[PDB]
C-alpha cells in the first residue's frame, strides 16, 4: 500500500508490543531539571544520602550545559548549585517566586499570607501553595505565622513510599517546609530515604511516577481506530475500567486518586469503542462523573466545578458525551462554549499542551463530530474551517509544526493538526495535510517509534517529558487519517 499505511503498520507493531501482558502501556517521566534541583536542595540541607546527592548534582550540570530547559528552571539549578496567556497566571507568578526566593535567589513576595491560600481544587495544588506558604512564612522570620491548618494540609508527604499522588513536586515542596517543623521531623528519615531512591538511570528525580492510564487510553483509543484492532485492547480495556476511582473518573497514572476530565475523556472514548458492553458500567460512571463537572456557562473544567471552565475540556467532553443520544442537550451546550470562544484568527488556547494544536484538535472534533444541521450546522462548520485555515496558515515548509508559528516542527505537535486536518476536505496532493503525513513518514525512526520534544506541561507552562507518548498520539494521527 501507500508509503503512510506502511508507516501506521511499522507502528502499531511498536505500540502493540510495548503493552503489558497487564494490558498497560508503561509511561515513565524523565528526570526533571526543577524537581532535580529540589531534591538536591531536600537531602543537602539535611545532610543525607551522599550517594544520591552527587548523581542529582551530575545529572543538574549535565543538563545546564546540553539541554538546558526553560530560563525559571535554569535559574532555580544554579540557585541550588550555588506572557502567560492563561487564567491560572499570577497564582503561578507567586507560586515561582516563592520557589525561587526559598533556595535564596530572589526575595520572598510581599504579599498578605491569604495570597497563598486557594479554594479546594486539584488535591496537590493545596499542598504546594500551603508548602509555599510555610517557607515563605520561615523564610522571612515570621514562623509563628503558620497556621496548624497549613501543616496539617502536608500531613500526606510523611507516608512512605511512591509520592502521595504520584507527584514528586508536591512532596519535595512538602518536605522542604516540613523539616522546619519540630514536630514532624521524626517522620523525615525515613521518607528522605524513598525520595533517594527514586533517582534515574541518569541520576535525575522526575516529575511524576508516570502517565500510564492517559498513556494506555489514548494508546487503545489509537488502536481501536485501526482497521483490524489488535487482540490486546481488551485487556487494557480492562486495566483501565479496573483503576476508576470511586466517582466514576479517571486519574493520569496508578494510584492517582484525584480524576481530571482528560484523561476520563480518552478512557470513556475508548470504552466506547472497544467495550461498550463488557465495561458498560464503567462507561456510564465516567458520563456521570462528567456530567456532575459541567459548569453553567456551558463549558467543563479539568479537576473540579466552579473553577474555569477550559477550551479543551470543554470540547473533549463534548465528543465523548456525543455518543448517547441523551446528552444531546448537554454536548449542544459544550460545542457553543467552544464556538464562542473562538480567538479572531481562528485559534483557541494553549493550557495542559505547550503548543497551539492541542486545542485546535480538540475543537475540531468537537465542531465536526456532533451531527449537526441547519444554521448550527453553519456556523460550527465556519468555527472549524478557520481552525484548520490556522493551521493552513502557520504550517512549516518541512510540512510539520512546532509548539508555536515560528517554532521548528515536532511530530506531536504534528499529529495533532493531522487528526484536525483528517476532518477536513480529502488530501489532495500537496495539500496541508499530505504534506503533514509525509513528515510523519519521513520522521519514522528506523525502530519503527518517533521521537519528539515533549508537549505536556505541569505547573502551567514548565514541560515535563514522558516519551512514550510520541508514538502513541503520532499512531492516533495516523489511524484518524487513514
Ligand atoms: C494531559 C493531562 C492528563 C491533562 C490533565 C493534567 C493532569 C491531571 C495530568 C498532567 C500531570 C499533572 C500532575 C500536572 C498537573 O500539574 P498542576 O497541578 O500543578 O497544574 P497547574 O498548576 O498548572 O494548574
Ligand atoms: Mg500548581
Ligand atoms: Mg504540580
Amino acid at each position: 500500500a501507500t508509503a503512510v499505511v506502511r508507516c501506521r503498520t511499522r507502528l502499531a507493531r511498536r505500540v502493540v508490543a510495548a503493552v503489558g501482558p497487564d494490558g498497560l502501556l508503561p509511561a515513565p517521566c524523565e528526570s526533571r531539571v526543577l524537581e532535580s534541583a529540589l531534591a538536591l536542595a531536600l537531602l543537602t540541607e539535611e545532610r543525607a544520602e551522599a550517594d544520591a546527592t552527587a548523581r542529582l548534582t551530575a545529572y543538574l550540570r549535565t543538563t545546564l550545559r546540553t539541554a538546558p530547559p526553560d530560563p525559571f528552571q535554569c535559574a532555580v539549578a544554579r540557585a541550588v548549585l550555588g506572557g502567560f496567556d492563561h487564567f491560572t497566571a499570577g497564582r503561578k507568578r507567586l507560586m515561582f517566586r516563592t520557589v525561587l526566593a526559598a533556595l535564596g535567589a530572589t526575595g520572598f513576595p510581599a504579599v498578605p499570607w491569604e495570597a497563598y491560600d486557594t479554594r479546594p481544587q486539584q488535591s496537590w495544588l493545596h499542598m504546594e501553595m500551603k508548602a509555599l506558604k510555610v517557607l515563605a512564612a520561615h523564610g522571612t522570620g515570621h514562623p509563628d505565622v503558620v497556621r496548624d491548618e497549613d501543616w496539617r494540609a502536608l500531613l500526606p508527604a510523611l507516608e512512605p513510599g511512591p509520592a502521595w499522588e504520584c507527584n514528586n513536586l508536591a512532596q519535595l515542596l512538602a518536605l522542604l517546609a516540613l523539616r522546619h517543623s519540630p514536630r514532624h521531623r521524626p517522620a523525615l528519615g525515613d521518607v528522605l530515604k524513598h525520595v533517594a531512591g527514586r533517582l534515574r538511570p541518569d541520576g535525575g528525580m522526575p516529575y511524576i511516577d508516570g502517565m500510564t492510564v492517559f498513556t494506555t487510553a489514548a494508546a487503545g483509543l489509537a488502536l481501536s481506530l485501526l482497521p483490524a484492532p489488535p487482540a490486546c485492547v481488551t485487556p487494557m480495556a480492562d486495566a483501565l475500567a479496573l483503576r476508576r476511582n470511586p466517582d466514576g473518573g479517571y486519574g493520569f497514572h496508578s494510584g492517582v486518586a484525584q480524576s481530571d476530565v482528560e484523561d476520563t475523556c480518552y478512557v470513556l472514548e475508548f470504552l466506547r469503542r472497544a467495550a461498550p458492553d463488557r465495561h458498560r458500567t464503567a462507561v456510564a460512571e465516567a458520563e456521570g462523573y462528567l456530567l456532575a463537572l459541567r459548569n453553567p456557562d456551558g463549558g467543563f473544567p479539568t479537576f473540579a466545578r466552579g473553577t474555569s471552565s477550559e477550551i479543551a475540556m470543554t470540547a473533549a467532553a463534548a465528543s465523548a458525551l456525543a455518543h448517547d443520544p441523551d446528552r444531546r442537550e448537554e454536548v449542544d451546550e459544550a460545542v457553543r462554549y467552544v464556538v464562542r470562544h473562538q480567538r479572531p484568527d481562528g485559534t483557541f488556547e494553549r493550557s495542559w499542551s505547550r503548543n497551539a494544536t492541542n486545542a485546535v484538535f480538540r475543537a475540531v472534533l468537537a465542531l465536526t463530530g456532533v451531527a449537526a444541521h441547519g444554521e448550527e450546522r453553519r456556523s460550527r462548520a465556519r468555527a472549524a474551517e478557520r481552525a484548520l485555515a490556522h493551521l493552513a496558515a502557520t504550517q512549516n515548509g518541512d510540512g510539520g509544526w512546532g509548539h508555536a508559528e515560528a517554532e521548528p516542527s515536532d511530530p506531536i505537535s504534528t499529529a495533532y493538526a493531522v487528526i484536525a486536518l483528517a476532518r477536513g476536505p480529502r488530501a489532495r496532493p500537496g495539500g496541508p495535510l499530505d504534506r503533514a503525513l509525509a513528515y510523519l513518514v519521513e520522521r519514522q525512526h528506523p525502530d519503527g517509534g518517533y521521537r519528539s520534544r515533549p508537549d505536556q506541561a505541569g505547573p502551567r507552562p514548565l514541560l515535563y517529558d514522558v516519551p512514550a507518548l510520541a508514538d502513541v498520539f503520532v499512531l492516533l494521527a495516523l489511524a484518524h487519517a487513514t
